[PDB]
């Protein structure tokens, strides 16, 4: 499914991601919007082989199986087709864990570069409080 703006932040809010980790709301939208364009069956391969799954792009190679990726590792004990459902829940759990894995939110490559240090919460301005 393609989430609104809006609609994803409220989704990624009751689901803990706001201040998760010390990272807003609008940073999470933001990597989601760079990411997937919101879109949680976006799938894309990496040159190595892996490929990245669903709103927030999750890397078979460390975070879920696909069984197509040598050498993974599946950290989130997920399949990746969970993390193409339009319930984000398995996306945001998986998150979670590579939010805290020690780099932050620089383990999204397009979060590092679109979205850090900008003004990430006008990704949040209109949505309901």
């Amino acid at each position: 499914k393609v989430f609104g703006r809006c609609e994803l932040a409220a989704a990624m809010k009751r689901h803990g991601l706001d201040n998760y980790r010390g990272y807003s709301l609008g940073n999470w939208v933001c990597a989601a919007k760079f990411e997937s364009n919101f879109n949680t069956q976006a799938t894309n391969r990496n040159t190595d082989g892996s490929t990245d799954y669903g709103i927030l792009q999750i890397n078979s190679r460390w975070w879920c199986n696909d069984g197509r990726t040598p050498g993974s590792r599946n950290l989130c004990n997920i399949p990746c087709s969970a993390l193409l459902s339009s319930d984000i829940t398995a996306s945001v759990n998986c998150a979670k864990k590579i939010v805290s894995d020690g780099n932050g939110m620089n383990a999204w490559v397009a979060w590092r570069n679109r979205c850090k240090g900008t003004d990430v919460q006008a990704w949040i301005r209109g949505c309901r409080l």
